[PDB]
């Protein structure tokens, strides 16, 4: 019964057990993908985070937890095909567990601006965020197909899938990536 399913990209892998759990550093307190899913639910219903470590961890906030399917595919992608294999309806906007300011217009602005594309990303004036992304549910076999083959890279299946980027320049500062601890100090 909802347009657009929020879903928060907090990461996949754990390649050496694990290491840091980006999506759980706190920011004032609170985790970065806390944040990031805060944001979203500002604009959309349901939100429902990807995580495939410390799941009972993420499953405190009371949002469902949704890890990414036995096939092990490597990169954002992988996350973005679990979700949408494992939730209905037709649209999902992603985002990376770790850009805590984004905009409560992100959704409007990015559906806006779709054109007719079934996907479509922000591009920041400096850089293209390709995981933060409007997806119609259409690509779907589109991914799967792409994973299947032993791709990985998303700028390229962003391109093959017929997306465009949409320009959120003037949001000064609104798609910081907080990447490693040492960066997270600073926005204490
Ligand atoms: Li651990």
């Amino acid at each position: 019964m909802t347009t657009i399913t929020g879903v928060v990209l907090a990461g996949g892998k754990a390649r050496r057990m694990g290491g840091v759990d980006k999506g759980l550093l706190e920011l004032n307190g609170k985790p970065l993908w806390q944040h990031v899913a805060d944001a979203l639910m500002t604009q959309l219903s349901h939100v429902v985070v990807n995580a495939n470590r410390h799941q009972e961890i993420y499953q405190a906030s009371g949002l469902k937890v949704i890890e990414d399917s036995l096939a092990d595919y490597p990169g954002p992608l992988a996350g973005m095909l679990s979700v949408m294999q494992q939730e209905a309806g037709e649209w999902f906007l992603f985002c990376p567990c770790d850009t805590p300011y984004i905009p409560p217009d992100l959704a409007a602005r990015l559906n806006h601006q779709r054109k007719d594309a079934p996907v479509v990303w922000v591009h920041d004036g400096e850089r293209d965020h390709p995981t933060i992304a409007l997806v119609n549910r259409a690509i779907e076999p589109l991914l799967l197909e792409y994973l299947q083959a032993g791709e990985r890279r998303v700028m390229v299946f962003m391109r093959l899938a017929g997306g465009h980027a949409v320009d959120f320049s003037d949001h000064k500062d609104a798609f910081v990536n907080v990447d490693t601890p040492e960066e997270l100090a600073r926005w204490q």
